[PDB]
């Protein structure tokens, strides 16, 4: 369940690597996402062409569990979902409340 099959996804990928990967592409929104730990949350890492100081803008957004039916991953005690392309289709649509949510997943 790697989603190692997402256009965001990212495995072995760490927040240094997914910014400087996500800013090659240079999307509003970039999303992607890495693998993590724990109840086995994974890592999302969205970015957005915006940042006066230090742009693009890359964000890295980790999928929560929630041992739920199945509501398990979130990330923002928002909608936790049982699993992170779902948690990331909805992240793909919904419009969440982050930087931009999964405007454009994004993958190395």
């Amino acid at each position: 369940n790697n989603l190692e099959t997402y256009e965001w996804y990212n495995k072995s990928i760490s927040r240094d690597k997914a910014e400087k990967l996500l800013l090659d592409t240079g999307k509003e929104g970039a999303f992607m996402v890495r693998d993590s730990r724990t109840p086995g949350t994974y890592t999302v890492s969205v970015f957005t062409k915006a940042i006066i100081s230090e742009n693009p803008c890359i964000k890295h957004y980790h999928i929560k569990e929630t041992n739920d039916s199945p509501k398990r991953y979130y990330v923002a005690e928002k909608y936790v979902f049982d699993s992170i392309p779902l948690l990331i289709q909805y992240h793909q649509y919904n419009g969440g409340g982050l930087v931009t949510r999964l405007r454009y997943p994004v993958c190395g």
